[PDB]
């Protein structure tokens, strides 16, 4: 019946909201803030500077803020920042920033983060993610919305998994996850788009049939990506969630003058 | 040399029998029942409506009895029951069921559950399995006894591992696995019978030469499974070994009437 | 700020150098030695007989000397040991020997092993080694100075992983990596050669050719390993660089009469 329980540690430039709950034998270290509502189970350490929102859930055997051990970062002060409604399930490791990207790991609002996920370094989560049991972010990774990386998807530095894009048990992700798109095996390639994802957002038939198309495009006819991004301006232009998709294909490829 | 520490927490409504153990920093939450001589280790943490039974070994840092973060599950009284003489190793979670299926986990006797591994909502684990480091049943499992899963093996929801079947070390395995089948890799392949588990249960010669040939009716002989089913009814027969196998495939491939 | 957290548990026949610091809720078992700067978190387990040598830092949830539980292990008073200035993060698990190979787990200097890295009974690690988040050698794995595991690298048994080896994420490496060779998915196969590490090794550029051109004697020529060996005596002759690839590949095949 008592928020913060003695056994928990709290360095004093820890900042809670008054209604945070901290259980048993768990550490909220220097420089951590902890927003309205949020709840941390038993044994859960929080290194800093890290800020955590509201109605947060964090379970048992979570490390949140820890340093990368990755050679590259030298101690330097950097950051962590979680949203509202995320829910943190056993054992995941979340690590604060670098200062050779923008110094902060970022996770956005109503995600579901499942048993010994892994978010590293200068990661970006957006919101209503679901990261899957041992989903591992090496870093720098963007997750854009409504994204499913299913148990035991493996992402590799710098890549961006699109809005409800869709990884299959295992998947290894070495290169960009368009919007939409589904994804298997290691290495990760591309079989379809996440209907199921599309339904549940009510998306309209003649969307989800744009998107098919615009699928087709890309994966089944033989377009360079290049010749694929151009075929893609109607649908992008004729409909929003074809457009999602057109730009996140966009973001991947820049190109080299040849 | 006093069986349960006092620096573990024990809920006023769980049910210890006399000789149970519990480590320091231990959670023994409400609606858990211990039966007699097992022993929980330090920092793990326990969640009811769960039973365990006698002479389990539960190691540091595993979670079981949790919720499963599933969305389709929406704080149902579900439960989980574990035998006798299991080993659950350090960091393995467990979680109970969902009424969605029968609304119980359930594990049987003799298991050994290795380092993180996961044991998702519904799962059925029988007798005598190992399931190695980071072994994970996503939900609604079924693992018959005997089965062996080499480490980091991916089961997905509704899938039935066989008797005396082999995962090989980091398999995805998406469709049922008979019994003996021995599989391997993303997406898992049969590649022989489990002849080392057989010989190890004291089978005789005969009946381990019945079995490879019932593997070469369903695998190497172009039958399509139907007729694999017909082709086995006499070695099913003369076998009980054999019959385990046919049945393993029989009640994989109910079908639609074409 | 008392050096051992009095909320830690020591055993009397436990040895500490006098600036070891343990944190809370960390147990260092009978016959557990640290070394002079060694840091031990919070929530670390300790178990015997264990030698941990000077200026280590192991991160909470870490589980270190326990034993396998491998059913061919009996409780026999196997050792494990760990050298100077190595890092273990969050929820490695490290287990003691076997009397069946050498009675010892043994760690060198310099290491980093990662969130929920497995480093099972008797493993071998020399020195300067990354084993990235989620690593497992199942068991008697010999990993050679300067070797990188990429995240979720799966070792099976007996493996020898060579020198300034590299291997990507997801690996499922089944045979012995030779030194500099990168290898890459389920089954691990070859690829290239780990040129990053020469040049950040130093090595001479005349040398990084000679091991190109080692490479594609044993891999992109027809040759037998036995006939690759032999065309190799020359360019390990005249760089030893050369020679520890040709002595990793030498150490590997002993064959039987045919
Ligand atoms: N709330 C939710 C929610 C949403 C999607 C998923 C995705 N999901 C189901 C799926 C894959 N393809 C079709 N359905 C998996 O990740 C299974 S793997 C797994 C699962 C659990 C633990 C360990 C493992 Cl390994 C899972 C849960
Ligand atoms: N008591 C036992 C017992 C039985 C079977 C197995 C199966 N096993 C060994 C094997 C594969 N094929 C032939 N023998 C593995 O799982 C190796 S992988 C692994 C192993 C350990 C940790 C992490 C990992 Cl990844 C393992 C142990
Ligand atoms: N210090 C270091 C160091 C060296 C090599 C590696 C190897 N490496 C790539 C890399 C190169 N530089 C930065 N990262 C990976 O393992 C990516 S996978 C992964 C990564 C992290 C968590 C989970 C996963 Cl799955 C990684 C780190
Ligand atoms: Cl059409
Ligand atoms: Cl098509
Ligand atoms: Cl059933
Ligand atoms: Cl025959
Ligand atoms: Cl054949
Ligand atoms: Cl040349």
């Amino acid at each position: 019946m008592s928020l913060i329980d003695p056994r928990a540690i709290i360095d004093p430039s820890a900042r809670l909201a008054a209604d945070v709950q901290v259980g048993p034998w768990s550490i909220v270290g220097a420089e951590v803030e902890i927003g309205e509502g949020t709840v941390i189970g038993p044994h859960v350490v929080l290194k800093g500077p890290t800020k955590i929102g509201k109605h947060n859930r964090i379970y048992q055997f979570s490390s949140v803020g820890e340093d990368t051990p990755d050679l590259k970062y030298k101690g330097e002060p950097t950051r962590l920042v979680i949203g509202d409604h995320n829910v943190i399930r056993e054992g995941v490791t979340i690590h604060r920033g670098t200062v050779q990207d923008r110094a902060e790991t970022t996770i956005g609002d109503h995600n579901l983060i499942m048993a010994y996920a892994h978010i590293g370094h200068d990661s970006v989560i957006g919101n209503h993610c679901i990261l899957v049991n041992n989903t591992a972010l090496a870093g720098h990774v963007h997750v854009d919305d409504w994204a499913i990386l299913s148990g035991y998807t493996l992402v590799h530095q710098y890549c961006r998994i699109g809005a409800h894009s869709f990884s299959g048990m295992g998947s290894a992700i070495g290169k960009d996850v368009p919007a939409y798109v589904t994804v298997f095996g290691n290495p990760a390639e591309a079989r379809s788009m996440n209907f199921e994802g599309m339904r549940r957002r009510g998306f309209s038939s003649e969307a989800i049939h744009a998107l098919r198309r615009a699928y087709k495009v890309v994966y089944r006819q033989g377009h360079t990506v290049e010749e694929a991004l151009a075929e893609l301006a109607e649908s992008a232009a004729q409909f929003p969630e074809v457009a999602v998709f057109r730009d996140s294909i966009q973001s991947a490829t820049r190109g080299i003058t040849r």
